[PDB]
């Protein structure tokens, strides 16, 4: 119904204005602080190093930023067979971190075609594992239904399936990332959330051991496939309940 | 069937190795060039400015990089205004997650986790709602083509017609606008639109991000509204093709 589509649109637009005001309140005091710190650090450099002009300073900062935008660290390979395989998977999963991004005009042209004829291909694999996990969930709810309202059985089992994935694909990998990457308890859970939601800001990237990067993508594939199966299972029920 | 899941997995793993080798061939010569450029530029700075030590140089570069990671441009003398913060909220919700604007505060990250978990499925409803309305537009248009040959051939000619319709209204027309407003190349404009609608969002190109550009107030929310209708249309097209394939799988 169109009366409900407008109602959801009102909720979403309210959620963005509300959410936007919460983020502003949480990040603008930090942004204001960092704006003052870089201005004071740049002024301190020119104050101590008299031989440097303010324009020659900006030229170097711009050169350091241009190198960073290309993917080269201006401190002290990102396209090796392993890293380029992980970047390909970063496009396919729609995560798109941004730490590694095509800089060549030709590299962009291929990235456009690789996403268009690649993201639906991943849909098939995610749907396949989705159909397989459905068989596991369906048999488990039928086992509880053989013992135990149908809605109460469905809600209890689903929450357990959700929490099962929250330990195996959310908690356990965040613990591994806290030890390997050396991030904080927050940053590890934050990265896992930002990765599995396919948001992928790129502010935290795993592998930034040889078996690490391919095993990280395999975790993404199973991790996504599991929650995608639960979301499919809940959706299918809602449309059945709608009829 | 599990026999087909393994078959798709083989194709996907082949597609990543193949694709990865193509990207390496296209980007490693450029990466090798930029690696030499920054090394020569840093050495030239210390050569001309004798009074600067190599360690004091790295300290400044790291300070400039730390400011950039926070979202503050280390060039010359806000990203969280009611306008930009609304667009960032939408960037989380749509799962695009560009990167230019990202939570740096511990508390901001905690809220970002909760805002995505209890927000991305809410967007699902909105995209499903518009997708349920577009299906009515598609079903009537397929019936109009069928009024003018097998049903599958009609569906193929109708699907091509629907994709081409969206490729002009949500892909070509907005890329043309972005080429004039942002000032990007003909490639970068189409590339940004593709990277945006695919919900990939690298953040290498972000609409309403140039400091030296004096944008209008209606720009950023209308750009997000384009994302909504744009995504909704291609999501409805994808839901339609999938539905038919599962129907064909049974029959
Ligand atoms: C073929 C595209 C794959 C990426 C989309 C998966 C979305 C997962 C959303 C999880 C929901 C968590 C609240
Ligand atoms: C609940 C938000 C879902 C966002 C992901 C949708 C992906 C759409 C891809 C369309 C196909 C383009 C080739
Ligand atoms: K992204
Ligand atoms: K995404
Ligand atoms: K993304």
């Amino acid at each position: 119904k169109w009366k409900t589509v407008v109602a959801i649109f009102v909720v979403v637009v309210v959620y963005l204005v509300t959410g936007g005001l919460v983020f502003r309140a949480l990040e603008q005091p930090f942004e204001s602080s960092q704006k003052n710190t870089i201005a004071l650090e740049k002024a301190e450099f020119l104050r101590d190093h008299v031989c440097v002009s303010p324009q020659e300073l900006e030229t170097l900062i711009q050169h350091a930023l241009d190198a960073d935008n290309a993917g080269v660290s201006p401190i002290g390979s990102h396209w090796d067979l392993g890293s380029a395989f992980f970047f390909a998977g970063t496009v396919i999963t729609t995560i798109g971190y941004g730490n590694i991004a095509p800089s060549t005009e030709g590299g962009k042209i291929f990235c456009i075609l690789y996403a268009i004829f690649g993201i639906p291909l991943f849909g098939f694999l995610l749907a396949g594992i989705g159909d397989q996990l459905g068989t596991i969930f369906g048999k488990s709810i039928a086992r509880v239904e053989k013992v135990f309202s149908q809605t109460k059985i469905r809600v209890i089992s689903t929450i357990l399936f959700i929490l099962a994935g929250c330990i195996v694909f959310v908690t356990i990998p965040a613990v591994i990332f806290k030890y390997i990457e050396g991030w904080t308890a927050l940053e590890s859970i934050y990265f896992v959330v930002v990765t599995l939601t396919t948001v992928g800001f790129g502010d935290f990237v795993a592998g930034g051991r040889e078996w690490y990067k391919p095993l990280v993508w395999f975790w993404i594939l199973v991790g996504l496939a599991y929650f995608a199966a639960v979301l499919s299972m809940i959706g299918d029920w809602l449309r059945v309940l709608s009829k």
